């Protein structure tokens, strides 16, 4: 009983501190974070995996708003965890989308997806330097 | 048994890291933190709430010293969680006080309380930009 | 059951965020961290203790690589938790070593141990300013 309450309180304290610092954003069960570095898609995947997480992907409008707020705050385009019928990296077809008007427009050439600072998406090649955002 | 020990150890590790980084200060059951931003009283309240916490207030001399050390380290005055008979934001009358000599002196005009870098207090209007310190 | 799973997941989320931020490095049960400050040996010990940890020491090749990566990333020599037969600060004789060629060479004069950015060690006096690395 009391053991568990203190434990839960301390966890919420640490998450509160991280949230206040701008080191994380929590949406439901998901936690999004960036260290502010920009690298290509594969390198973001490697960085996220190294930390025990995955490259971020928005599966809901609230998750999209959260990642967009990161893009806007750090002022850079962001690579999302999807790959060209776009799929999540787990192999499932993407449900929620937020394409910029006219996108996706690069079938066969643009396999990745970047998010603009306004939260909309563009299919893009995977070799640009983009803000690394992970989800845990 | 062992499940709980590992969990507790990991929590203390994360708190240790945050403490070392200067991202938190722990006094008893309370954790104080700032992100170094300066905004007005209402905006600090909004920032703290957003992170799952509350604007910091010292209820003990040790808590006062902790928040003072934050004010001194970030070198800015700090708004405290009290409002003019001063009350905590939970509605209770303030017990512990540490007024600068001659304060409070602004009844009816100065509804907020700021802490100086030496840890003493002054009643002040609520519309200055002050270091945002939260408690969790 | 479910209580514990959610707790464990949240802990791993916070550790993931800290890892991504570069605020910690995890090797087995140990967590290494620096705040980037440089001070002398005693002062590092005081800083680590204050945070609830201890000055870092590598007891395995993997731990050595981890601390070396911190030295390399922050680009400074690091004081290790050992003191001249070198002993850990717990009083036990050091097992794993990684001396730079020709070291240790300062018996009676060089009581501390610093790590270079390439991960090798040198016995040194204790009064230099070195990157503070703690272990939790
Ligand atoms: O992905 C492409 C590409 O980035 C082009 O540079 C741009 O002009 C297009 O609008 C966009 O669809
Ligand atoms: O709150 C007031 C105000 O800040 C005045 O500027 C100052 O001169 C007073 O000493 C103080 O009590
Ligand atoms: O510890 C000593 C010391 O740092 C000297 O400055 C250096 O030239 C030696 O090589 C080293 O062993
Ligand atoms: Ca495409
Ligand atoms: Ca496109
Ligand atoms: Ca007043
Ligand atoms: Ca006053
Ligand atoms: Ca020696
Ligand atoms: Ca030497
Ligand atoms: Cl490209
Ligand atoms: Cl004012
Ligand atoms: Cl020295």
């Amino acid at each position: 009983q009391t053991e568990l309450y203190e434990i839960k309180h301390q966890i919420l304290q640490t998450m509160g501190v991280l949230s206040l610092q701008g080191s994380m954003l929590s949406v439901g069960d998901k936690v999004f974070s960036t260290n502010g570095q920009s690298v290509n898609f594969d390198t973001i995947k490697e960085m996220c995996t190294r930390a025990g997480g995955n490259i971020a992907v928005p599966r809901t409008p609230e998750e999209n708003e959260a990642i967009a707020s990161i893009a806007k705050k750090y002022n850079n385009y962001v690579y999302l965890g999807m790959i060209d019928d776009f799929h999540y990296l787990d192999g499932a077809s993407v449900s929620y989308t937020n394409w910029y008007p006219g996108e996706p427009n690069g079938q066969g050439k643009e396999d990745c997806v970047e998010m603009y600072t306004d939260g909309t998406w563009n299919d893009r090649g995977c070799l640009q330097y983009r803000l690394a955002v992970c989800e845990f």
